[PDB]
């Protein structure tokens, strides 16, 4: 029912998902000036060399591959965490151009892409539980900016022609999520929501400084799925992301000076 159109856009989802005028909305936009350098944080160590990706899906809103989580094969600890998080999937919110696109800004500037990676803190024991506490869901985001081509991306870009429509899925093994990583691993952090329905306020957003770049044919491949199934009018899947919301009582941190 909701969605990213002129009436089932981010601008209507309070009818549906009154949390939307909530206390820890995400996105938000990052003021790097505002943000406070914080010394009590720890790096953050990605342990990713035993992820087990299994599929990836058109879910009419994004594309999504998923990871086994049944075991601690790919996880996040360190950082702002406190735990262990086990990577469950990854995806990604664009625009139709490439001045927009990311959900996260910096200072007002968007990106043309951002990647989320998706974890869930262990000791909830799935991530349905998980998502129904306040540090259930840690979230990397990555943000992609127009430049060179990205080798670990290309394997994602080469199957995105088998599910080009809602609820397509194909078989997605072996791939390696490190091959997405920018060089660095400096972060701000801060304490959010999902940024799609139910819009839960389980997040510790965890959010890397330094952009990876995509050449123009990587995303170009991504402005040609289709929000819409098979035998249907054809929607490309475009603008898939929430506007910023206001931070209110909220403090983002830095890990780096
Ligand atoms: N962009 S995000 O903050 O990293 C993010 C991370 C994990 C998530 O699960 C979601 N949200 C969904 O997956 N919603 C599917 C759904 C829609 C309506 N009803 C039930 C389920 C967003
Ligand atoms: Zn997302």
């Amino acid at each position: 029912h909701w969605g990213y159109g002129k009436h089932n856009g981010p601008e209507h989802w309070h009818k549906d998902f009154p949390i939307a005028k909530g206390e820890r909305q995400s996105p938000v936009d990052i003021d790097t000036h505002t943000a406070k350098y914080d010394p009590s944080l720890k790096p953050l160590s990605v342990s990713y060399d035993q992820a087990t990706s299994l599929r990836i899906l058109n879910n009419g809103h994004s594309f999504q591959v998923t990871f086994d989580d049944s075991q601690d094969k790919a996880v996040l600890k360190g950082g702002p965490l406190d735990g262990t998080y086990r990577l469950l999937q990854f995806h990604f919110h664009w625009g139709s151009l490439d001045g927009q696109g990311s959900e996260h800004t910096v200072d007002k500037k968007k990106y043309a892409a951002e990647l989320h990676l998706v974890h869930w803190n262990t000791k909830y024991g799935d991530v349905g539980k998980a998502v129904q506490q306040p540090d259930g869901l840690a979230v990397l985001g990555i943000f992609l900016k127009v430049g060179s081509a990205k080798p670990g991306l290309q394997k994602v870009v080469d199957v995105l022609d088998s599910i080009k429509t809602e609820g397509k899925s194909a078989d997605f093994t072996n791939f390696d999520p490190r091959g997405l990583l920018p060089e660095s691993l400096d972060y701000w952090t801060y304490p959010g929501s999902l940024t799609t329905p139910p819009l839960a306020e389980c997040v510790t957003w965890i959010v890397l400084k330094e952009p990876i770049s995509v050449s123009s044919e990587q995303v170009l491949k991504f402005r040609k799925l289709n929000f819409n199934g098979e035998g249907e009018p054809e929607e490309l899947m475009v603008d898939n992301w929430r506007p910023a919301q206001p931070l209110k009582n909220r403090q983002i941190k830095a890990s780096f000076k």
